[PDB]
């Protein structure tokens, strides 16, 4: 902890026996009856109103505003100064004779414009109360009557223009990002409306929101390395749920017909530019659904936020892909397009020409993956292999991805037509990333059990995978009966993070997973 | 050990399934379209001249198309009626030998509409419905059926009607049975997700932002829990779950954001009862330049709201489960509000300070269970908290504002502000005897902060029960930054839905309670 022992730290906690040797509480313990500076310039700034004189003569509009000292400059008899409130600043102004400090005697040793520039510092937090004026320039200025000491800082401001040191500092101290950047402001502001935007759009569906527990016995409906504790009040271990998916179908057999829910979810993996362990997903299911009706909901969805957030706009700009600045349209309906065909279309292999042999010497020579993860791949998994490989970098437009094999997820219905090879499931794919899994969902209990045996039966036999057993309460309540339902799944921050034009997943997260010092 | 799987009616039913199959039917299609809510259909014809079962007959009655679950059935010859369980609304339905069809069965098949129903569907099986709709003799709405389609074959049957401990019990576990077979946990969960949007709606108008905040973490503080412990493999780290929400919102008062609050799980590793989970929900709200006594009309307010908008605007509750009897407790602001040492005088018959802290002791001795441990070397305040929590918080049943507490009971708080340094602004809320709110006036002087958390971990050194716990650095130095004054709540989410649910165990508003092996 070495700002103990910087100089300015020092000097500004021995101005606290000071202050208060003047009888003044540094810490106090309220500041009411005031408005916010950004309602003050919405109600004043556009209006006629007075100049300094007027406000000497406390002709002008009396206000009462509180926050951060971040910038002063005395002059003698007067002194300005800035204010920051909740991304707003005004100015201030300070008069020998006109401003008190709140607590400081009259036959006090200091004058208050002395107190003000011998005991306060930049970075203070300060109630002010006085009268509105414009400068000739135009600045809404208050000409302080008193200005009450409500935090004395104890460090300087940050730097408010950072290094790449001070920028990854300040992934964990956010509190400096928060004070220092209007973008950082924004981006988390803008977070904040898309859950709001999220929550309005599926209520108006009719959704119902509820919460399904984060700690369980099991993990499920979805392939990710779990975190796992230690609950003592039972001594049993329990597993973070990697997904939400298996206790919102469980709901549907309760006959909730319109669920969702936006939680964290935990995977206990890497981390970069689009994956911090903890993360926040929605996932949401509607009985008679299939992937055709949650396609045109989550596209939707989507077009909704992007239209409100950008003044009716489908169009965003995304800054950050090593390929340069891309815009993206959200505008539905997005491209859509089968596995097989994007294979086709972005990876030039028309997959079906090609026996199951021929599909690994296209992955052997054609790509970076190990031997091992193509060698005795399935058919099905092979063309997943190459729309990984050769296809899903590519999708930097809004893109539906239809139709995948089997052997990618066994929750889903296959094919309406016959086909088993393949199942009703679509992802979404945009600037190159994933942000939808979604399902025509399952709820045959036989080839329910079915598929999680062949699962259970393949897992087994890589010495990578982690064993977790069939989750039996899950196959009762299908047996109790789970009607028709489509069901999807959006990682919130990656959302965020295209809607912000934000580089990396930690620049939409408070406090992102950092390593230790 | 799965016992359906060995039962005869698991065997009954999925008999049926290739029976169906061979008549050319799906019984598990992959939607029903156009389908309206029944809750939709009551809405709009209940209060409605409608027809008589002639009438609907003659096909000149409003046509309806819905899904849902057949819970009851009763053959009558050509005729057979049943009820229809769709989403906590139910509408009963009558088939007809000669009006019904089954959506696939053939005429050229070997078995007729009517005997299909009788002899291939069972209660439990999920149904799409079309049809015309009409009163019956006694006002009771139903639908004749032109079209039946089987949307789901359930290999179980519906849940016994006679729960008993056990049978219950076993339901905490399979949710979904319960919420199938209670109306009365139907609506206490649906009620709670009314709760949780009006609680957004409510901070929402008083201008908080929502934000997230992190679950993992490599701290953990803001309350005296147990945590749960987990490993991020990435960094090859010991985490911790949180415990609460509040050095990460105050934080963000530092950022500069005036109105934080944030609705979402913690983890308190600790034991199960009717009023603990080692999972549930808060949420907790920070506001700048407020204090205990802002958020305490908050709170109260919130709560009233809350209350009035689920009671057609009454603001008394009923409530069942307390062992003094059925009680009406009334949740009008402003509710009751008393010193810690008033109710001690009030509800406990000891006028705290016009004894010795050994008479404290001797009373703690004689009128309570408490070991001699808890009490033989307690502080004064300490002897407070106790004499509090074993004479007053069992009797506080109507809503109480309990105010200003010995400052051993939190390192978070600032002390009164009449310069008694033994006691902190802070409350807690209870209401049928149980916890409910817990709020400061926030500490916000970092030196007092530091010197608080250091007595914490002396006095924490000498119990052999808590492991070491450091100083959340980070913290101080966002302290150092400076925080406004600033008053906080939080509000554990769950018991609020239990008073207001008539619930008497918080297994019964949770989905999925933590349940023994
Ligand atoms: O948003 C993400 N993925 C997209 C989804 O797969 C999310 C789940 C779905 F919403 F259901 C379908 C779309 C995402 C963000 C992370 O921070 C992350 C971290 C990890 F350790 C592992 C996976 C991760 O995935
Ligand atoms: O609602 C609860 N308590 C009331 C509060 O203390 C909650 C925190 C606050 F909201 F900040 C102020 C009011 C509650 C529910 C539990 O299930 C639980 C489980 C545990 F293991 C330990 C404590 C628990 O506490
Ligand atoms: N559980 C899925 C999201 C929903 C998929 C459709 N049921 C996942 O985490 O990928
Ligand atoms: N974090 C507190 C609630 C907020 C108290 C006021 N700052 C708790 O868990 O009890």
């Amino acid at each position: 902890v070495e700002y103990l022992q910087h100089e300015d730290y020092l000097y500004r906690t021995s101005k606290l026996k000071e202050i208060r040797d003047l009888g003044i509480n540094p810490y106090p313990y309220q500041y009411t009856d005031c408005l916010e500076v950004q309602e003050i310039r919405n109600q004043f700034v556009d209006n006629e109103l007075g100049d300094s004189e007027a406000a000497f003569r406390k002709e002008t509009p009396k206000v009462r505003f509180a926050g951060r000292l971040v910038l002063f400059r005395s002059m003698g008899k007067n002194a300005f100064g800035q204010i920051l409130d909740n991304d707003a600043k005004i100015q201030v102004m300070f008069n020998r004779d006109f401003s008190a400090v709140a607590g400081l005697a009259a036959d006090a040793g200091i004058s208050p414009i002395k107190f003000i520039e011998k005991k306060l510092d930049l970075g203070d937090i300060l109630g002010l109360e006085g009268y509105l004026f414009f400068t000739h320039s135009g600045e809404l200025t208050v000409l302080v009557e008193t200005v009450t000491l409500l935090c004395k800082s104890l460090i300087s401001l940050p730097d408010k223009h950072a290094g790449l040191a001070d920028k990854e500092i300040r992934y964990r101290k956010r509190w400096a990002d928060l004070i220092s950047s209007e973008d950082v402001r924004k981006t988390f502001l803008t977070r904040s409306r898309i859950l709001k935007l999220i929550r309005e759009y599926m209520d108006q569906q009719s959704f119902l929101e509820v919460e399904t527990p984060i700690l369980q016995t099991v993990y499920g409906g979805a392939e990710a390395t779990p975190f796992v504790t230690t609950l003592q009040a039972l001594h049993a271990e329990m597993f973070l749920r990697i997904s939400l998916e298996i206790a919102l179908k469980k709901l549907l057999v309760g006959g909730m017909s319109r669920v969702y829910e936006i939680g964290k979810v935990f995977r206990n993996e890497g981390i970069d530019r689009t994956h911090n362990p903890e993360f926040t997903m929605i996932e949401a299911y509607a009985a008679y659904w299939d992937y055709n009706d949650v396609m045109k909901c989550v596209e939707n969805l989507v077009e909704y936020i992007v239209r409100a957030l950008n003044n009716g706009e489908t169009q965003v700009q995304y800054s950050h892909l090593k390929s340069g600045p891309q815009v993206v349209d959200f505008k539905a309906p997005w491209i859509r397009m089968t596995m097989k065909e994007s294979i086709s279309v972005y990876g030039g292999v028309d997959v079906d020409l090609h026996a199951d042999h021929e599909l690994r010497k296209i992955l052997e020579t054609q790509t970076s993956l190990p031997e091992k993860t193509y060698v005795h791949a399935s058919r099905g998994e092979l063309i997943a292999l190459l729309f990984d490989e050769l296809v899903c970098d590519k999708l930097i437009a809004p893109h539906h991805i239809t139709d995948h094999p089997l052997e990618t997820t066994p929750l889903c219905k296959t094919l309406r037509s016959g086909d088993e090879t393949l199942v009703e499931r679509f992802e979404s794919f945009c600037l190159g990333k994933e942000l939808c899994n979604a399902y025509s969902e399952l709820n045959d209990p036989l080839q329910q059990r079915k598929l999680l045996e062949e699962q259970m039966r393949k897992k087994a036999l890589n010495p990578d995978s982690e064993y977790h057993p069939i989750d039996e309460e899950f196959l009762e309540a299908l047996c109790q009966g789970m009607p028709p339902a489509g069901g999807f799944g959006i990682g919130i921050d990656r959302l965020v993070m295209m809607l912000t034009d934000a580089a990396s997943i930690r620049d939409v997260l408070f406090f992102p997973v950092m390593r230790r010092i």
